[PDB]
């Protein structure tokens, strides 16, 4: 149908905007601490601590399959990256500190993304 196509164009455009959001958030992680999944070879107990692992590569795979229906779903995954790290790692670690800085800097980007998503519809 024509409606299904219009819906698909909306999703494609959301995906374009989320791709730009993702790039901007990932620039706030210049150390690449959050770039890839935590390695279960190197952290064998990780899934005993963290039930829903997340990282920027995993988000990118979902994004490119157009697997984010709305901004809330994308933000959920971004918050998992931060929140998982802040639980697994202690406050005095470069990992925790990196997550705090990513959260703080990412807030700004996400605030305007939400306005753009609502604005463009």
């Amino acid at each position: 149908s024509m409606e299904q196509v219009a819906m698909e164009l909306r999703l494609t455009e959301l995906t374009r905007l989320l791709r730009s959001v993702l790039d901007q958030l990932q620039d706030k992680d210049p150390a690449r601490i959050f770039a890839q999944p935590v390695s279960l070879k190197e952290v064998p107990d990780y899934l005993d601590h963290i039930k829903h692992p997340m990282d920027f590569a995993t988000m990118r795979k979902r994004l490119e399959a157009q697997g984010y229906k709305n901004l809330h779903e994308f933000e959920e995954d971004f918050d998992l990256i931060i929140d998982n790290c802040m639980k697994y790692n202690a406050r005095d670690t470069v990992f925790y500190r990196a997550a705090v800085r990513l959260r703080d800097q990412g807030g700004v980007v996400l605030r305007q993304a939400r306005r753009e998503v609502d604005s463009i519809g």
